[PDB]
């Protein structure tokens, strides 16, 4: 058992926010929602390099976490990732419009 050494909690739902006309899966995470990477850059940002993509979120020091086992559990489940998906990165919801506004405008 894992709990007696005092475990966080972890993630047990999923919620969703508007990034640039499509509608993105989330968690909220420390009082910010992390977006589902593969899904903006299969939508919103499908017509961008992951080169070019990868060059301006360094430039703008976005930091991409990494789906926990509960949390690829239930993107999975809501049909979000293919039931066989390894793995699933994470975006916060601010990191996220900068992104997409440094790279869709100006």
């Amino acid at each position: 058992g894992s709990h007696m050494f005092m475990p966080s909690d972890r993630s047990t739902e999923r919620c969703e926010t508007v990034l640039e006309g499509e509608t993105i899966s989330c968690f909220v995470v420390g009082g910010e929602k992390r977006l589902c990477l593969p899904q903006i850059l299969n939508s919103v940002l499908r017509d961008f390099s992951l080169q070019q993509i990868n060059a301006v979120c360094d430039e703008l020091h976005i930091y991409c976490s990494r789906c926990t086992a509960d949390q690829l559990e239930i993107l999975k489940v809501m049909g979000i990732l293919p039931f066989s998906a390894p793995s699933c990165g994470l975006i916060t919801k601010t990191d996220a419009e900068r992104l997409c506004n440094a790279l869709l405008y100006g």
